């Protein structure tokens, strides 16, 4: 048998939630401005701890009361997603987070800075996305989408964390 994990990737637009998500479970990355995926969720089949696991990883679409409630209904886990080269995404992290917690409760979630390829664009500082962990009290991934950068690891915490 196996255990069926939804999770969510919620952040501002832009980020590379799309992206994440089809690079997890496809193993690709385009160079589109605007990723998108016409389902629900892109699912992948992984072992953790010797546990098959079938990750559900559910994409917005960009909210009304019904539609924020489908997307968040059942949800397991949630990665938050901010990116290097978007100031607004970043401050913009605490309201996400207390939007998940309002929107389905104090699942396991971890915080991840992507586009970190994008380093020299960085309108960041590392010490500043430290401390926003630190507060909120999450594991932290700066990670890159695009070149394959701490992504798989961002998915095998949160669904550890679940089973655990
Ligand atoms: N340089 C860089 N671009 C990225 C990365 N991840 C996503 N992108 C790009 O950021 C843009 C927005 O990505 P998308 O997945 O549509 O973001 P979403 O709106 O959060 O779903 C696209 O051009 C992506 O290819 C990354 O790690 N590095
Ligand atoms: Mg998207």
């Amino acid at each position: 048998s196996e255990v069926a994990i939804k999770m969510v990737v919620v952040g501002n637009g832009a980020v590379g939630k799309s992206s994440m998500i089809q690079r997890y479970c496809k193993g690709i990355f385009t160079k589109d401005y605007k990723k998108t995926i016409g389902v629900d969720f892109l699912e992948r089949q992984i072992q953790v701890n010797d546990e098959d696991v079938r990750l559900m990883l559910w994409d917005t679409a960009g909210e009304f009361d019904a539609i924020t409630k489908a997307y968040y209904r059942g949800a397991q886990a949630c990665v938050l997603v901010f990116s290097t080269t978007d100031r607004e995404s970043f401050e913009a992290v605490s309201s996400w987070r207390e939007k998940v917690v309002a929107e389905v409760g104090d699942i396991p979630t971890v915080l991840v800075q992507n586009k970190i390829d994008l380093l020299d664009d960085s309108c960041i500082k590392n010490e500043e996305a430290e401390a926003l962990a630190k507060r909120l009290k999450l594991r932290f991934y700066r990670t890159s989408v695009k070149e394959d950068l701490n992504v798989n690891e961002v998915f095998k915490y949160l669904a550890e964390k679940y089973l655990q």
